[PDB]
C-alpha cells in the first residue's frame, strides 16, 4: 500500500553471550524498513560514535568491561515512526587463580600446620574448587602428569585439619575461595587447586617441599 | 639543484616512553623527502597494516604489549634511495601488589609467628617495598592516615623476626617480593606495604587482628 514502516527484532535475543578477547563480535538485529530510516546506537544510555549499521553493532574488541546494554534507537520523522530495541551482553570471563601470581613459600617445616589457599574470579564465577594431590615424585607421563588424585580424608599423603569454600568480597569483586589445611606436614608431596566455569579452565600447583630444621 | 633526496630523524629518539593505558600515542619522526617517497611501518620486523603518515605512527592504546621496536622503512625507487629509522618504545607499568586481589585472613592467633607478603610487578620493576604500621585505633584525619609509622626494631607494635626483600621469578615475570616476619602476634595492629615507580605506586593494607583462641 506504499505506507512506511520500521519493523526490528532479535536474531534470537535479548542475550548475547562473548569471551573476554573475543574479537569483531556483532550484536544484530533482523531490521526490516522503509524508506530506510534514521538511527543511532546506544551503550547505557549514552549514544555512540562512528560509523554503524542499523543492521549490526560490531564492537573491536570485547573485554568485562564490554557487559552492558546496547541500544539500537530507529525512527522515521516524517511517517512519525519509533522503534527502540535492546541487547543484552555478557562477557564470560575465563577463571583465574590470584595466588599463582604472587610469591610462594619454596619450603615448608615438617610437623608444622600450613594453610593452603586458592582464590579464582571469572565470568561466570566458579562455585568449587577441586584440591588434587601427587606424591613427590616425578613424572612419567607429561602442563599434565597422571598420577593426581583428588583430595580426600581416605589415603591422605598428609593428614587434613580442614577444606573450606567460601564467596569472599574481595577488590571490589565476589569471589571464590578456598581454603586447605594441612594439620601436619610430615611428607612431601604435590597439591594443585583446579577453577573452572563454562569457559575456561585454571590450575595452581603448588610444590609443599617439606625438610626438618 | 632539483636532485631527489630522503632525510629522516627522531624529533629526540631514539627512545620514546608511553604509561600503559596511554590513548594516542605517537612515534613521530623529522621528515624531509622529495618527492614524497613510497613508505612502511613495522613492528619488531613484521609490517603494520592500515593507512599510516611518514611523520608519525598512531598507537590507538597502548599495553605492556605495545613495547618493541617501530620501524619507518622509505625509498624512492626510481632515485635508488633508501632509508630505515628505528623508534625504541618502553611502556612503563604503574606497580600493583598481588596479594590485594587474594582472599587474606581476617583473624590471627595470639603469640603466634606470622608472616605477611607483598608481591610487587611494574615497568619499571620497584626496586623496595616500604613497610608502614599503625595502631588498631580508627582514624581521626581520612585512602589516608596520619599516624602511619615506618616499620623498624625501634618501639615495634610487635617483635619482628625478619624483614627480607628479593627477585623471584613468577608467571613469567620478575617481580619484586618482601616478607615480613612477625615473631609473636601480640598486639592488634595494621600493617601496610607501599609500592612506587616513576609512574605510579600501590598499597596493600592488612588489618592484623589479634584474639586469643
Ligand atoms: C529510544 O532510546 C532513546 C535513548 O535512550 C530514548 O531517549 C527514547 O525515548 C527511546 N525511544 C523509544 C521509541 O522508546
Ligand atoms: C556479592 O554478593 C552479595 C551477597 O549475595 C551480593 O548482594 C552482591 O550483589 C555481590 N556483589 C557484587 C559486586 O557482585
Ligand atoms: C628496512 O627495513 C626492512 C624491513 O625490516 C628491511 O628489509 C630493509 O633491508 C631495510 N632497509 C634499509 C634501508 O636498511
Ligand atoms: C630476570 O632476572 C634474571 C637474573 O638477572 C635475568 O637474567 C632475566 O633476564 C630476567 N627475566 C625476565 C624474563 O625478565
Amino acid at each position: 500500500d506504499h505506507n512506511p514502516f520500521i519493523s526490528v527484532e532479535w536474531l534470537k535475543g535479548p542475550i548475547l553471550e562473548a569471551t573476554a578477547g573475543d574479537e569483531l563480535v556483532k550484536l544484530p538485529v533482523k531490521l526490516a524498513a522503509y524508506p530506510p530510516p534514521e538511527f543511532q546506537w546506544y551503550k547505557d544510555g549514552k549514544a555512540l560514535s562512528g560509523r554503524h549499521s542499523p543492521h549490526a553493532l560490531v564492537l573491536k574488541e570485547v573485554t568485562e568491561a564490554s557487559t552492558g546494554t546496547y541500544t539500537l534507537a530507529l525512527w522515521n520523522s516524517a511517517a512519525g515512526l519509533r522503534r527502540n530495541i535492546s541487547l543484552e551482553l555478557v562477557v564470560n570471563v575465563p577463571p583465574q587463580i590470584h595466588e599463582k601470581e604472587a610469591s610462594s613459600p619454596s619450603i615448608y617445616s615438617r610437623h608444622s600446620r600450613q594453610a593452603l589457599t586458592c582464590t579464582a574470579y571469572g565470568v561466570p564465577l566458579p562455585l568449587s574448587i577441586q584440591w588434587h594431590w601427587r606424591p613427590w615424585t616425578p613424572c612419567k607421563m607429561f602442563p599434565q602428569c597422571r598420577d593426581w588424585r583428588a583430595v580426600t580424608t581416605q589415603d591422605a599423603v598428609n593428614p587434613i585439619e580442614s577444606l573450606d569454600t567460601w564467596t569472599e568480597f574481595v577488590e571490589g569483586k565476589n569471589k571464590t575461595v578456598s581454603k586447605l589445611v594441612i594439620q601436619n606436614a610430615n611428607v612431601s608431596a604435590m597439591y594443585k587447586c583446579v577453577v573452572s566455569n563454562k569457559v575456561g579452565q585454571d590450575e595452581r600447583l603448588i610444590y609443599f617441599y617439606v625438610t626438618t630444621h
